[PDB]
């Protein structure tokens, strides 16, 4: 149908909006602390400690398959792995804290995010 080709044209469009804003969130991790997935072979309790593990090459491959329909199911995937850093890491560890400065820069890009997202439709 045609409703569907536009569906899918704002799919489109939200995944283009989502590129960018991931670009620019990981931009944020210049130490490539957050870029790829918990090594289980050098972490390998790390299941016992996180239940849903989240990086930044994980998300690209859902945003890349269209996998999300929102803001809402990207951010919480960009929360995952912040709070997942700030669990198992403590406070006093370059990981925690890298957590912390990502978090605080993050917030400016989907702050303007979310209003790009429901300005456009």
């Amino acid at each position: 149908s045609m409703e569907q080709v536009a569906m899918e044209l704002r799919l489109t469009e939200l995944t283009r909006l989502l590129r960018s804003v991931l670009d620019q969130l990981q931009d944020k991790d210049p130490a490539r602390i957050f870029a790829q997935p918990v090594s289980l072979k050098e972490v390998p309790d790390y299941l016992d400690h996180i239940k849903h593990p989240m990086d930044f090459a994980t998300m690209r491959k859902r945003l890349e398959a269209q996998g999300y329909k929102n803001l809402h199911e990207f951010e919480e995937d960009f929360d995952l792995i912040i709070d997942n850093c700030m669990k198992y890491n403590a406070r006093d560890t370059v990981f925690y804290r890298a957590a912390v400065r990502l978090r605080d820069q993050g917030g400016v890009v989907l702050r303007q995010a979310r209003r790009e997202v429901d300005s456009i439709g």
